DNA sequence: CGTAGGCACGTCTGCTCGGCTCGAGTGTTCGATCGCGACTGAGGA
């Protein structure tokens, strides 16, 4: 979870791409948003 | 010769004691949120 902050909004964004996560998560361009998808992506 | 006064079982009576269940009452542990300070990207001076 703190790794995911630091990931940084550039990286975390890139992932969410790799991921296949729809593109108005990774468009909405909120990085605590965007890390708490992340996470909930990597626990799937 | 007869004839009424003492010995074994059977079943019930009653009290004592020990054990088992069971639920009320009380203390102990652990996840489930609440709040605080802080982290960390973010659009305007």
């Amino acid at each position: 979870d703190a790794d995911l902050r630091r990931l940084s909004l550039k990286n975390a964004k890139q992932l969410l791409r790799k991921f296949g996560v729809p593109e108005e998560e990774i468009k909405k361009l909120s990085r605590w948003e965007v890390i708490d998808v992340v996470r909930t992506m990597s626990t799937e």
